[PDB]
Order: structure tokens, then C-alpha cells, then sequence
DNA sequence: CCCGGTGCCGAGGCCGCTCTTTTGGACGAAGACAGCACAAGCACCGCAAAAACGCACGAACGCGCAGACCCCCGCGAAAAAACCGCCAAGG
């Protein structure tokens, strides 16, 4: 490489939020019974606002 | 009674204080509440003392015989019971 490159160990930490915890998808699904619109949550497979 | 004027109720304008309404978007997870209890009736389980069924005895029923004694008849003696009457003392 043309340039040099800064090198070495450093101290790094994993964060609690990975993306599988977040990854969401929906098509149809569970709706509330006041209004008929879809539920919210992720863990619910609500929907998005 | 004409020229003029005052207080008067009346008039609108304006300043102050009270009420109302709203304050970014999206997403995640977890945790903890949701009136509720006390007094009651219809029905059940199971306990008190009255009940089931066998067995063996022997009591009481039956029958057959005995004869005692109770009923009934009789004739007379015996006696009270019945009848009649005067009258006194007690109700």
C-alpha cells in the first residue's frame, strides 16, 4: 500500500443491539379490536406508523 | 317665558385579572395493576336408633279324656217381707 497504516490493539466492547433483535417484517396479521388497525410491536408482528 | 346652567342619569372605553390550551418523530423491552368480599340456600355425606334374616328352642295350640261342680227341678219349712195403722218428735 502506498500509505502506511496506524496499527494496533484496542479495547472494544459489544453492544446489547444486534440486528436480529431488530429485523421486522409484515404483510397482514393480528389488528386491535377498538380500531382494526395493526397492533403495535415487534414482538406483537404489529405493524409500522 | 326667552336665554342660560347645573347636576343627573346615562353613555361608552378602557385597564385588570382569570381561564384555557399545548409543549419533535420513530422504535424497543420489561414490569405491575385490573372492587370484592360477607351472608346465604339447595343440595349432599353420614350418624342415631330403629331394622333383616337365619336358627333353634319351646311355648302355646290342639285334641282327647276326666269328672267335678254348677245349673236346674223338686217339695216345705221357715222366716222375713208385705200390709195396715196410730202418732210423736223432728225436719
Amino acid at each position: 500500500l502506498m500509505a502506511q497504516v496506524f496499527f494496533g490493539p484496542t479495547y472494544y466492547q459489544r453492544l446489547r443491539h444486534m440486528v436480529d433483535d431488530k429485523i421486522h417484517a409484515r404483510a397482514r396479521g393480528p389488528v386491535q379490536v377498538l380500531t382494526r388497525q395493526p397492533v403495535e410491536g415487534r414482538s406483537r408482528d404489529g405493524g409500522l406508523r
